[PDB]
C-alpha cells in the first residue's frame, strides 16, 4: 500500500501509490525478475481477435471511468449516458467509437504511461492527428505527409501522433509496415558486408522485392510501406523536402565532415499499437524530437548498426591495440560531441542526455507530487554512455504497466496473408 | 519449465532451468518492477535451520558426485544431531570452501565471476579476539596483494550464535580512505567514509587529517566492543594516479589502493551466518575512474580534471563531462598497468562475463545475474552485457547485505 524510491544522490525518498492501478504483469515474480528481458510479458487485455462483449465492455468501462474521473465528473449525466452508449455500441458492433476528447486524452496517457521514455515531461503537449476516416493507403499516404511536415516544423520540432481506423476483426488492419516513418536502407553486399543500416536490411528487401529501385547507398531514405485495412501493402515516395536530414561535422575536428555521415531529424516510430479501453490502434506513428546518444551511440556505434567506431578512432590516430586505451569510449564521446553540434548548428530540436534526464528527474518528483507515481524502466531510462554521471543512475525507480499503454506488436509480414 | 535469454546484438539465445532453485525473494511482484532497487526489502530456530541445512549438504553432496552415498546419509544424520543437541552446526572445511566459491559463483551484481572457483578461502573460525582478527586480516591482505599480482580470497571469522556474539570488520572495505568535514563545508577526503572516520576519531585515532589517510581497522570479536588497529603501511599498495598524454594529471595529486577488500557483507551457507567474512579481488577501472573519482558525493574531480583539460564547461552539451571521464579512466588504466597492479577495463570485464555466462547456462543451466549492476557506469551499450538479457534470482549461498555495525551495537565500557 506504499513503495518508497530513493535517490541516492539526493537522498530524496518518493512514496508510490499509483503502482496499485497497474493493470497486467509485468513478467516478474517474487522469485524472478525480468526487468532486462526486452519482452518479458504476454499479457494482453483482451483475446486474439473480436471479443465477446463481457471480454470488451469490462476494459471499455474501465477506460471511460478513468476518463470521466479524470475531468472531476464520474456519475455525471453524461458518464452514464457515454457507458450507455459503448454498451449499444458493443451489443450491434461488436466494438466501440472514442470521443475525440477521449481519443486525445487515451493519447496523451498512453505516452505518459510509457515507462521506457525519458522525454515524457512534455507527455501534455502532444498533437493528436484523427486519421480514422482513412480508407486507403494512398489516404494512409497523404496523413502522413502532413504528420512529418506538421511534426518537423523546419527544425522546430513539435510532438505528434496520428491514430489510423482501429482493429476490428483481426484481418482488416492498418499497418505501417516500416518501423520508423523514416530510416535508410540497408544492403547485403556479395562479399557480405553490409552497405547502410544493418537493422534495416529485411526490410529493405520486402521493398526491393515490391518494386523499390534502390540507389544502394549509405544513407537512401526507405519508402513507406503501408497496409489498409487488411489488403497488400503499397509503397510511396516521401518527397524528400519533407525529410529534414543534418549532416554530421565536428567543432574541433576539421576531417569529421569527411567521413560523409549524416542522419535525419525526426525519430517517428510508427510499428508500435496504441490500446485505449480494450481497443487497439494498429497503425500509429508517433514522433517527438532525438537525444543525442540514441543517433551519437546506439545507431552510429552498434556492433549491428552503422559500427563507425573504427572509422572515427582511425581518423583520431588513437592506439587500437588493446581495450585498456579506451580508443572506443574517446572516439565514442567525440562522435556524440559531433552529433549534437550538428543538430544545433541547424537550428534543429535534439536534447542532450545530461539535460534530458535532468528533465526526467524533475518529471518524476511532479509525477509523484499530483499523481503518485511514474512507472520507470531504469534499464530503458540510463542513457547508453556516461550512466552514473547522469542523475537518473543513481535514481531508484519502479517498473509497472498502466493503461492506455503503447505496445509491441509482431511485424506483419510474419503474419499477412499476401492477395 | 524452462525461460529464454537473447542477446540482442549477437541473436544467441539461452535456456534457464536453474531458476527453478531458488527460494528467496528477489523484491518484484507479479504486478510491479523492483530491479533497481538497491536494497529490496534474528537468530534461527532450530525448526527452521534443519531444512536449510539439509539442502545445502544436499547440493554439496550432488556436486561431488556422492548424491545418495553413505557419506552423504551420514553427515545429514551428524548435522541433524547438531542442531538437536546445540541448535546449530559446524561445517567441515570442504564445505566452508565449497560453499565461500558457490556464494561469490551466485552473486547476480558481481561481473568478475568468471574467476568464481579460483578463491584462496582462509579458515579463521578459531578465532576468539580482534587482535585474532587484525592477525588473520594482516594476512589476508598480504597474501592477497602478492606484490601487485593479486589473488583473490576470503576470510571467514566464527559464525553468529544467538546474534549478542558477533564478529564484525565495522570497516565497509578492508583499506579506504578518510573523510573529514570542516568547519566551512567542504570534506577533505573520501566524503563517503566521514561518518565511520567520526567513529574511528572518537574512539582514539590520531587522524593525519590529509586527503588519502588509510583509515585503521575497528574490529569487533564475539560481540565485544570493537578495538582499533593501524594496518602496516608496508601491506597497503597503492598506485599514484597519472596519465600517460597529459604530464599535468600527476599533479592532481591522485591515488588509490590496489586491493578491493569488502568486509561489510555477510556469508550465508546452510543457514549459517558468517557476518565478519571479508573478501578481496582486483579493480575493474571504472569502479575507481567513474565512481569513486567522479560521483558527485565522492571525490568528484570532474571539474578539476576539465579545466586543465582548457574544455568548455558552459553547456552541458559541448559534453565536457564525458570528455573528461573518459581521460580518468584512461588515466587510472594506465597507472596500475604501468606498476604492475592487476586490474580489468570494462570492456574486457564484460566480455569476460558474457562468456562466463554462456557456460554457466551450458554446465549448469544458467547464470543469475543483476544488469542494473553488471553494466558499466561508462560506454554502457558499446560492452557487450549491455545487450544481453539477464535472468535475476536469489541462490544460496549467497553474500547478503547486514546493517552497520554502529546502528545495532549496544556498547559494554563504562
Ligand atoms: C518529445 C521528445 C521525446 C524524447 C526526447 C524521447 C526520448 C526517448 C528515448 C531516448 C527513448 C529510448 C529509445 C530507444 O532506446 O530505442 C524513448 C522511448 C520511447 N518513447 Fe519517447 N521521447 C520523446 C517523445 C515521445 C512521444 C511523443 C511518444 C509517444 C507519443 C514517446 C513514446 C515512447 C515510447 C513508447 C518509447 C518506448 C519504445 C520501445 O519500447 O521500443 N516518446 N523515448
Ligand atoms: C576477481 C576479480 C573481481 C572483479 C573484477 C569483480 C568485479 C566487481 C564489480 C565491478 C562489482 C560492482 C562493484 C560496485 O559497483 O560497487 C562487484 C560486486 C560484487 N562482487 Fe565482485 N569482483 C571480483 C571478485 C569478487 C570476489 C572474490 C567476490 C567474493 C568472494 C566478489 C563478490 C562480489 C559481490 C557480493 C558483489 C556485490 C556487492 C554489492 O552488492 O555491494 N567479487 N564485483
Ligand atoms: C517518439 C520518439 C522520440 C525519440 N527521441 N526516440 C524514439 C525512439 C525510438 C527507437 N525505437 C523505439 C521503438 N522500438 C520499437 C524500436 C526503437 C521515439
Ligand atoms: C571483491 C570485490 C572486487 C571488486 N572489483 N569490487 C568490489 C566491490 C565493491 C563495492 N562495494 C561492494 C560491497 N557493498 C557493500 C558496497 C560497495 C569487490
Ligand atoms: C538486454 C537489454 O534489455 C537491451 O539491450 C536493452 C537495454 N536498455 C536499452 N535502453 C534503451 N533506451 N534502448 C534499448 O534499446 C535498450 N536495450
Ligand atoms: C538506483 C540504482 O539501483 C543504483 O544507482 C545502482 C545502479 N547500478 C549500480 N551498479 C553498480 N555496479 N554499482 C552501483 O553502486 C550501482 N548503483
Ligand atoms: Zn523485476
Amino acid at each position: 500500500r506504499f513503495l518508497k524510491v530513493k535517490n541516492w544522490e539526493t537522498e530524496v525518498v518518493l512514496t508510490d501509490t499509483l503502482h496499485l492501478k497497474s493493470t497486467l504483469e509485468t513478467g516478474c515474480t517474487e522469485y524472478i525478475c525480468m526487468g532486462s528481458i526486452m519482452h518479458p510479458s504476454q499479457h494482453a487485455r483482451r483475446p486474439e481477435d473480436v471479443a465477446t462483449k463481457d471480454q470488451l465492455f469490462p476494459l471499455a468501462k474501465e477506460f471511460i471511468d478513468q476518463y470521466y474521473s479524470s475531468i472531476k465528473r464520474f456519475g455525471s449525466k453524461a458518464h452514464m449516458e457515454r457507458l450507455e452508449e459503448v454498451n449499444k455500441e458493443i451489443d450491434t458492433t461488436s466494438t466501440y467509437q472514442l470521443k475525440d476528447t477521449e481519443l486525445i486524452y487515451g493519447a496523451k496517457h498512453a505516452w505518459r504511461n510509457a515507462s521506457r521514455c525519458v522525454g515524457r515531461i512534455q507527455w501534455s503537449k502532444l498533437q493528436v492527428f484523427d486519421a480514422r476516416d482513412c480508407t486507403t493507403a494512398h489516404g494512409m499516404f497523404n496523413y502522413i505527409c502532413n504528420h512529418v511536415k506538421y511534426a518537423t516544423n523546419k527544425g522546430n520540432l513539435r510532438s505528434a501522433i496520428t491514430i489510423f481506423p482501429q482493429r476490428t476483426d483481426g484481418k482488416h488492419d492498418f499497418r505501417v509496415w516500416n518501423s520508423q516513418l523514416i530510416r535508410y536502407a540497408g544492403y547485403k553486399q556479395p562479399d557480405g558486408s553490409t552497405l547502410g543500416d544493418p537493422a534495416n536490411v529485411q526490410f529493405t528487401e520486402i521493398c526491393i522485392q515490391q518494386g523499390w529501385k534502390p540507389p544502394r547507398g549509405r544513407f537512401d531514405v526507405l519508402p513507406l510501406l503501408l497496409q489498409a485495412n487488411g489488403n497488400d501493402p503499397e509503397l510511396f515516395q516521401i518527397p524528400p523536402e519533407l525529410v529534414l536530414e543534418v549532416p554530421i561535422r565536428h567543432p574541433k575536428f576539421e576531417w569529421f565532415k569527411d567521413l560523409g555521415l549524416k542522419w535525419y531529424g525526426l525519430p517517428a516510430v510508427s510499428n508500435m499499437l496504441l490500446e485505449i479501453g480494450g481497443l487497439e490502434f494498429s497503425a500509429c506513428p508517433f514522433s517527438g524530437w532525438y537525444m543525442g546518444t540514441e543517433i551519437g551511440v546506439r545507431d552510429y556505434c552498434d556492433n549491428s548498426r552503422y559500427n563507425i567506431l573504427e572509422e572515427v578512432a582511425k581518423k583520431m590516430n588513437l592506439d587500437m591495440r588493446k581495450t585498456s586505451s579506451l580508443w572506443k569510449d574517446q572516439a565514442l564521446v567525440e562522435i556524440n560531441i559531433a552529433v549534437l553540434y550538428s543538430f544545433q548548428s541547424d537550428k534543429v530540436t535534439i536534447v542532450d542526455h545530461h539535460s534530458a534526464t535532468e528533465s526526467f528527474i524533475k518529471h518524476m518528483e511532479n509525477e509523484y507530487r499530483c499523481r503518485g507515481g511514474c512507472p520507470a524502466d531504469w534499464v530503458w531510462i540510463v542513457p547508453p554512455m556516461s550512466g552514473s554521471i547522469t542523475p537518473v543512475f543513481h535514481q531508484e525507480m519502479l517498473n509497472y504497466r498502466l493503461t492506455p499503454s503503447f505496445e509491441y506488436q509482431p511485424d506483419p509480414w510474419n503474419t499477412h496473408v499476401w492477395k
